[PDB]
């Protein structure tokens, strides 16, 4: 019997355990810092292009088919010009990147920084700027690990406990600047960005710096934004708490049927063009510009994603419009992130939870009044629903509503739509989103050669 | 050679991602509902010994030197019947219970359901009604651990993934039912309880189902009560957030002295004791006498801890005051727990850092007149660095404290100090106490076999 052997073993890992080095605890905090700006130019870039877009349409506001034109090509061009930078420099940009960073987290799919930092940096800004639904999730968390990568590869300080350590500090601060929550940044990288079938070893307490000296750099530069600000909705009591079960499997069944939808509009919208640099440019520029155009024409469906949340949680939508702001939604959102454009995806979801919510709670007071509901609840319950049903990672969804709604009286809800989303969403047989894309685009590099 | 066969057995086992199966998936529930309803059942009753205790205090109040005869009587008594359970029926049952599940998890230190649960239960009832300063959920995690064990053995599920997860499904509600936190017990299994050096296929979904049918029963039986409820203290801007990191500091150099005091009075009661039971029982009548002693006269020495948070963070303590709990808190502590007594380090702990944050704060709102403080900001952020500084679990302290404050609007300070007390703990060269004293206890295991 070796579990003597195995026991005298661990009496002896067990004292040196939570001591990470010095270097590591110093490289992290750089590492942070030069992510933390990155974020906070790549958001004051994108601010900029969309104020430079929206002051032109009021200069030239006289005529419908000059207008309109001028709408449609000015967000064109931007979304041609970044579809054409990844699509020539470096084609592993295209898409969200949390698959790149949680493949570059297994030694698959090598992380660069070469021809990643500037060709993502202005792709993203490019394909953001002309208002197209895309979310600035994806375009940061690969500015984030690349970040780390590079201030490794300059100050070669080798071994393993550092390359997976400053690949996943930058990713988890590139989480945390991006939506000013510090938890959810660190949550990802704990349950969903490390490799979850061999044990690795990263730590924790190095994310937790970076995380901080990133929130820090964000909080220096843009000052009171609170980028939602609804605020003390009313308390869910335990008498209507079974409605949010029936709004968890209701979200379970509509999440794997946006998966095999996103699944199957990547094939289908690849064989339109074949693979050639050219079509592909033409069809981002013409996929860019519709957007752009219905960012102006009905600018509450295609464009950004939290514009809508405080004017449809706790308010007014006359469910014609909220049935419109669902369909246009989802077939925008379909289009401009299986197209192949450099964004995210995080933001189209919290966008598109809400509206489902909202919809039901709009339903919900009016069946059964005796309970004296509101319908602002539901839209927080349902924020952080499809964001796990579609992804798998329901602690990360309900910290992140935590995080920048501020409504703790609501956890019970918020935590049960949020599993019962998981709990039907894997009967019906779906798959997590992330952990799709990554094996089909290792599939597709392992059937070469 | 061999990165084609690890990508191909990555495709494989990472298309089928998050599929457990359903006999565990509904096992969770039961063993949810089942510690739910045995933590309330504890949480009432020590209560109720706690009201009882001190209305037979009030049937004789002329004669004082009897009144406080009878008051350390009828403590010691019910310290010596919780001493003498622990002592005969499971020497597992005493100190804290997170180091024996953090062993049961790592098959070391075998759960023995027939004879925990009913001497925890009616032992730590005994002595946290008998007014000892001890936590509430020490006796709670291993009951939930226990009882996770006693419902795979009485449904007889078969497999290594299912002894792994009832095991923590259970831990993580038992937590969760003792602070009324569904966000504490999970994101204390994650990074604390799980094993560390191996690879263990705890499932997510199973241990976050079971919080929340655990936090359902507490909210119906407990009605809302708020156990901690300071409100809506005041934020701290970006020019005074250098302060908290000299709190850090502190609190980092204060931590790795506490645990040496906490692992060498250990030793120095057992010299005393000489493992005789009656010595122990008499020995440990004498400390809950003395706790229920110092319960009526000074009431804030001794108590359960929760009881002076709401009234040290308003600044209306003198620094005199706060100095003496403080003193004659840290000796009553160390006195109650490490002597060998179920109950938990977490809530003493808990408000033994308040206490040392409000007396940092009553010194920074006098030296720094420019800044316009207020000391409650300090006392919120130091609440939870003696559980960073001491069981190195910073997210799980900073969530907890988040918890259990409902105040938000400062993260970065916590966040700050739960992290400078860590790296300045590291740096003086102390243990995480969970890793200590399972060190100490397969030590004291492999004696001579």
């Amino acid at each position: 019997q070796a579990a003597r052997l195995r026991r005298r073993q661990l009496i002896r890992q067990l004292l040196e355990r939570d001591k990470t080095p010095l270097a590591i605890l110093f490289m992290a905090a750089v590492v942070g810092t030069l992510v933390g700006l990155a974020a906070v130019a790549f958001d004051k870039g994108v601010a900029w292009l969309q104020n430079q877009r929206m002051g032109a349409l009021v200069h030239t506001a006289d005529n419908y088919p000059l207008l309109l034109t001028v709408a449609f090509l000015c967000s064109a061009v931007l979304a041609m010009f970044g579809y054409f930078l990844v699509r020539k420099y470096a084609p592993e940009a295209g898409g969200s990147g949390i698959p790149e960073i949680e493949g570059a987290l297994e030694d698959q799919r090598p992380v660069r920084w070469w021809r990643v930092l500037p060709v993502k940096f202005f792709g993203g800004l490019g394909t953001l700027g002309g208002g197209m639904v895309l979310g600035r999730e994806g375009p940061t968390v690969q500015i984030g690990g690349n970040i780390g990568r590079m201030v490794l590869d300059i100050f070669r300080l080798k071994g393993d406990e550092a390359r997976h350590t400053l690949l996943a500090t930058g990713a988890a601060a590139g989480l945390a600047a991006a939506f000013n929550a510090p938890l959810a940044g660190i949550l990802f990288i704990i349950e969903e960005m490390r490799p979850q079938f061999r044990y690795t070893l990263i730590s924790i307490k190095a994310v937790f710096i970076g995380v901080i000296m990133s929130t820090i750099m964000y909080r220096i530069f843009n000052h009171e934004v609170a980028l939602i600000d609804v605020g003390k909705l009313s308390d869910a009591p335990l008498n209507t708490l079974w409605l949010y079960l029936i709004l968890g499997i209701i979200f379970g069944i509509f999440g794997p049927i946006f998966n095999k939808w996103v699944l199957g509009m990547q094939d289908l919208l690849h064989r339109v063009h074949g693979g050639n640099i050219t079509k592909w440019v033409l069809m981002g520029g013409a996929i860019g510009g519709l957007c752009g155009l219905l960012g102006f024409v009905a600018p509450a469906t295609s464009g950004g994603g939290f514009n809508l949340i405080p004017i449809a949680t706790a308010g007014n939508f006359s469910m014609g419009m909220l049935v419109f702001i669902f369909v246009a939604r989802v077939i925008t959102t379909l289009l401009c992130f299986s197209s192949g454009a450099p964004g995210g995806i995080f933001a189209p979801m919290l966008a598109l939870g809400t509206v489902l919510g909202t919809a039901f709670g709009m339903v919900a007071v009016e069946l059964f009044p005796q309970y004296h509901l509101e319908a602002g609840t539901f839209a927080i319950a349902g924020m952080g629903a499809l964001l796990a049903a579609s992804i798998r990672a329901p602690l990360t969804g309900i910290i992140l509503v935590l995080e920048m709604t501020d409504n703790y009286q609501l956890i019970l809800p918020m935590i049960i739509t949020g599993l019962g989303a998981t709990l039907l969403a894997q009967f019906t047989g779906g798959k997590p989103l992330y952990s799709a894309i990554l094996a089909r685009t290792l599939a597709k590099q392992e059937a070469e050669q």
